[PDB]
């Protein structure tokens, strides 16, 4: 009765991986859909399996660190190339591909020829992050998610170029079949993964239903936006080849308030931080403030993550409290904000690999961050207006 398992078998069945392996509630499910030429987030109010949203997120976010890692070099990646097309699902950036060597740890454990681009797809608790410093920014910690990925595909095609050579390797059957690779020589440079989701496995309808199709497309389209608002000014991100130009916080506030709370004015600040590390990294803020709104909302994507919890929005929403409770006095407080916040974060600590909630000392903001006055009372004379009102 005391069985042990290996990491294959246990992501395939164990929701602590990457969530729950069926369809649930997804609190807060949103995507993003066209109507005429205006993109307009908005709630899908049906079960979705969040072991499925997370193969494609892993892969997200793996470009935008990549993007991260490169921002300051000489090679930078300059696109993000998203796609998703009769279920298939890929993922492309530039920069340097991921070196294409023999990895002697990792050949000795396999008693066989094994090359970098395998260990970080194929071996468990591996990659360039294991022994990351407390001020990288990237996302990716773990040495884990892009496992997650492949052990929830029944085929996927990893393709990576170095400027000299092509590496082209099937990893097929949730991990169950890694065919060697095909090296060749090449001038390209990039970074490709390419694969099939076990969507039967995971709920969904063989092939995708109409609907299904239609959330998962703008569940992806959505997060692709948001990536655009995180990376550099010198990367576009393409969602089924397209431009998504939400380049800007302020853009992605329109998107989620546009059904809301049209022609609304936005309040935006960069919240500065005094000292390095956190000098570095600005905080880009937009909000909006309604008597539509029925509570708080934010959107974060801190460290390329799409965060649903952490001291940061605490920081934000206490700081605009005080201030509402002193104008308001002399004549809740943030149930009718609607805010966007994208950034870098360093020293921020994820309580799972899914990367729902970040962790830190609210003295960190406290301490070292500054929110300008203008955007604090600014949104403070919207707040005690509705209040009197
Ligand atoms: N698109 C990419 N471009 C370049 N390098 C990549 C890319 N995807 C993955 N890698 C490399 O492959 C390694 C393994 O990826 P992954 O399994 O996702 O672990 P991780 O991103 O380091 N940590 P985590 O995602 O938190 O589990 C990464 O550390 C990178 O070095
Ligand atoms: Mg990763």
């Amino acid at each position: 009765a005391f069985e042990i398992s290996d990491f294959k078998e246990h992501a395939k069945k164990k929701s602590m991986w990457a969530g729950a392996l069926n369809k649930v509630t997804i609190s807060g499910l949103m995507g993003v859909f066209t109507e005429d030429e205006d993109l307009m987030a908005l709630p899908i109010h049906r079960d979705h399996c969040p072991a499925l949203l997370k193969i494609f997120d892993e892969l997200i976010v793996n470009a935008t660190d990549h993007e991260r890692a490169c921002h300051s070099k000489t090679k930078k990646v300059t696109y993000i190339k998203i796609s998703f097309d009769k279920g298939v699902f890929s993922c492309e950036n530039d920069g340097p591909g991921i070196p294409i060597a023999k990895h002697e740890q990792a050949s000795l454990i396999a008693k066989r020829d094994v090359y970098v681009p395998e260990v970080a797809s194929c071996f468990f608790l591996a990659g360039t992050n294991i022994n990351k410093a407390k001020d990288c920014i990237k996302g990716g910690t773990n040495g884990v998610g892009l496992k997650l990925a492949m052990v929830h595909s029944q085929w996927a095609i990893l393709t990576t170029a170095d400027g000299a050579q092509k590496y082209v390797q099937q990893i097929n059957q949730r991990l169950d079949i890694i065919e060697p690779p095909t090296i060749t020589p090449s001038r390209e440079m990039f970074t490709r993964i390419e694969l099939m989701p076990v969507y039967q496995e995971l709920g969904y309808a063989e092939p995708l239903s109409e609907t299904e199709q239609a959330d998962l497309s703008a569940w992806i389209y959505l997060r692709a936006c948001q990536c655009a608002a995180y990376v550099g000014k010198g990367t576009t991100i393409y969602y089924n080849d397209k431009p998504c130009r939400t380049g800007s916080v302020m853009a992605l506030a329109k998107m989620y308030t546009l059904l809301s709370a049209p022609n609304s004015t936005i309040h935006t600040a960069t919240i500065k931080a005094d000292a390095k590390p956190y000098s570095l990294h600005p905080l880009q803020v937009a909000a909006v403030v309604s008597p539509k709104f029925k509570k708080f909302e934010h959107v974060s994507i801190i460290n390329g993550v799409n965060c649903v919890k952490g001291e940061h929005v605490t920081f934000l929403k206490k700081t605009i409290n005080e201030m509402v409770i002193k104008k308001f006095q002399q004549t809740d407080s943030c149930s009718n904000i609607f805010v966007v916040i994208v950034g870098s974060i360093p020293g921020i600590e994820w309580t799972g690999q899914r990367k729902d909630e970040l962790s830190i000392a609210e003295n960190v903001f406290k301490t070292h961050y500054s929110i300008p006055s203008s955007f604090l009372t600014s949104m403070t004379r919207s707040i005690v207006d509705i209040l009197l009102q």
